[PDB]
């Protein structure tokens, strides 16, 4: 037996709900297990949705050896936060991925990836920790994405990019292909701003902005 | 028995046409219903792709009581007249989506709404009369769009985004999504421009362009 | 019987692989015929992602008379020659499309279009020789694409737009629709950056970038 949650229920997880059911129910098969919301701005159990909502205290208190969390929280410092948490406290990441989500040949993924709908992640990607990849995203051949990566919609990521640590990457930003010799490379926690077109580098904490991409 | 219709023969009804094919024949399973073009530029029935097309006062002579119409033209205020008409003739607005429109938990779309391929209309949205949503276009959670909204392709409508009446966005635009506290509003009669970025509320009968978006 | 090849091993050969066994494998029905990559890089023969890959001498020496090759070269001046070289040795090129290649009504597409997933071909489209249309591209309503159009992915090509030979449109371009008095052309060997915005008809040999386009 097996219990599956999705963790934030705020419009992330609300807008990834119904792509947690799709892994579980149809790419899984499991028309058996529960699948709940987990938030900690709850009390009191609620409703969202028709899915039973409940903070972590009240999850972490169902009596199920085999507990299952996709992180549905944008902000990748909450979400590395939570991860560490739930591996201390034995309950597994869970890759989510939609029925449209098109996974390419030698693609690595690490658990508790949230992989929307209309997501391609192309050949030979290689993605760390808990990585989001919302609506339309694509990673393209030979990326390497680092730890809590997060990706809103239309993310056009080409290849042989390098994304470090807890990088943002925002609504239908471009970012040029690398080549083999020099994989572009997007620094850690680098923020690029919604329909940036980026050329170049970008800096290790930089935030980028326009077309072409500039500082801010 | 039933006869269906797109009404407009142009660009926009020839790349709907095979989107109420895929709403009638596969998400309604009728293989027995007609199909036929509404066009008012028609003296003569003639032949569009295959399709019957006819003028309104052709399609209002035939006799069956239960007519269906997607609305498909562009134009709001050609749309708004011709679905003002239908009601008053007794003929149904009727909503299409494509076998890959996504339609999430708890939204509510009121009819004649033309929702093309690789649309997704996230969780816990409101949407009024005849909405277009066209191809690749996404409408994020707790958006609250108003009556003869217009979408071009590859809209980036983010999260907690209100647009008013008869508003008109363009080919890749992008908006920065809202708040809880804080709804982006996107005034009546709007125009945001093919690739804009906006990240403020655009005002009623503004025209607004570029990235960032400015007024035209 | 038959063989089935993809001509480049790069980037470009490594993300079609995939959609090409979807064109053989599910629209083909086709689980018998062998699929490999020709890379003249190649000596010896190699793998790449599971599959054998040999330079173009090996796969001419194929005892078969019945090959099928995709051409996965991005550069559309290596593609006419490959394709030039294929045809003169007795080799058909080949099309391929994903199982979510949306292809609309009226649509005439020449031999050996390489069509990735979520790509639309709307209504009453031409497109000829060894066309690339990259992820979630779209051409629309009364295009006409030349021989050797090179799209990389997220292209909107709206209605009534004339794109010349070798032509090549960058990443997340938006080309404003024509009209069917004035289509809008993007001339011969036209070079449209990625993220550009274009509103007026492109000369040949011409390279625009921004938003608005300017040259370059
Ligand atoms: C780039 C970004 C991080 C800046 O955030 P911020 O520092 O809070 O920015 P503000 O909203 O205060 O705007 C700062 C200024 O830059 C502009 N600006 C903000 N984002 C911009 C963008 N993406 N492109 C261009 N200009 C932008 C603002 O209009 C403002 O201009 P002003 O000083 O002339 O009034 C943010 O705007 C962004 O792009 N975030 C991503 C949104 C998104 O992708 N949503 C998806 C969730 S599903
Ligand atoms: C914004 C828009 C409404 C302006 O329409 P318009 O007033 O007829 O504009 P024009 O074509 O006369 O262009 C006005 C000027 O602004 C520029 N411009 C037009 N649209 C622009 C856009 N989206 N972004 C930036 N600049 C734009 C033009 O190049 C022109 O510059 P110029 O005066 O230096 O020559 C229109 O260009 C647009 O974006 N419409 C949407 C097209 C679309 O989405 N198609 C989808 C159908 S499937
Ligand atoms: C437009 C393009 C052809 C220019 O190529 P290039 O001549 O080699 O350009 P460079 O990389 O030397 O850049 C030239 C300058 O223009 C800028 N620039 C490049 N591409 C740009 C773009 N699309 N938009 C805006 N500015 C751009 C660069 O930042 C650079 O600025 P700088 O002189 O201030 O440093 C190229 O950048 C491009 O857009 N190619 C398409 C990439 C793509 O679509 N990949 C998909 C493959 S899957
Ligand atoms: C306002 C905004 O920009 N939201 C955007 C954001 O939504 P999130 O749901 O990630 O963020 P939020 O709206 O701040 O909500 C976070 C949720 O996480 C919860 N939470 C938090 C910490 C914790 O330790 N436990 C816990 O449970 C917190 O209670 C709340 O319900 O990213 C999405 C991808 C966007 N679509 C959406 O518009
Ligand atoms: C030229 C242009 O920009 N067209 C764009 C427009 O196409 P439309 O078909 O909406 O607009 P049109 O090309 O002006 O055609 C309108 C059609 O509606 C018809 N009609 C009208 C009024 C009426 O009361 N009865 C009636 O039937 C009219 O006769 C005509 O055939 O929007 C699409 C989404 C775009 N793809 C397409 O490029
Ligand atoms: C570096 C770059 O920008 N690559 C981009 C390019 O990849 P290509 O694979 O088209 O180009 P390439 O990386 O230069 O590789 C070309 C390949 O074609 C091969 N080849 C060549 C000639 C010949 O006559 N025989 C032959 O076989 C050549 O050996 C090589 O393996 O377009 C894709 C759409 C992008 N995703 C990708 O990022
Ligand atoms: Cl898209």
């Amino acid at each position: 037996s097996k219990v599956f949650a999705v963790y934030g229920a705020s419009g992330c997880g609300r807008s990834l709900m119904p792509v947690a059911n799709e892994q579980l129910r149809i790419l899984e098969g499991d028309t058996d297990s529960q699948i709940v919301f987990i938030d900690d701005a709850l009390d009191d159990n609620i409703t969202v949705n028709g899915y039973t909502a409940m903070n972590y205290t009240k999850f972490k208190s169902i009596k199920n050896d085999d507990k299952f969390v996709l992180i549905a929280i944008a902000n990748s410092s909450i979400r590395q936060k939570i991860a560490d948490k739930l591996v201390k406290d034995g309950i597994s990441l869970w890759t989510v991925q939609g029925m449209t989500t098109l996974i390419m040949d030698e693609v690595s993924i690490d658990a508790g990836a949230a992989l929307s709908p209309f997501v391609t992640i192309a050949a030979n990607v290689t993605i760390g920790k808990c990585f989001h990849a919302n609506l339309y995203s694509y990673v393209e051949h030979d990326c390497i994405i680092g730890d809590y990566v997060t990706f809103a919609p239309r993310v056009s990521c080409n290849g042989n990019i390098h994304i470090h640590d807890h990088a943002y990457i925002g609504t239908g930003a471009v970012i040029k292909q690398g080549t083999p010799d020099k994989p572009l490379i997007i620094g850690k926690g680098a923020i690029v701003g919604m329909g940036a077109v980026v050329t170049k580098e970008v800096p290790a904490g930089a935030v980028v902005i326009g077309n072409p991409a500039r500082l801010l």
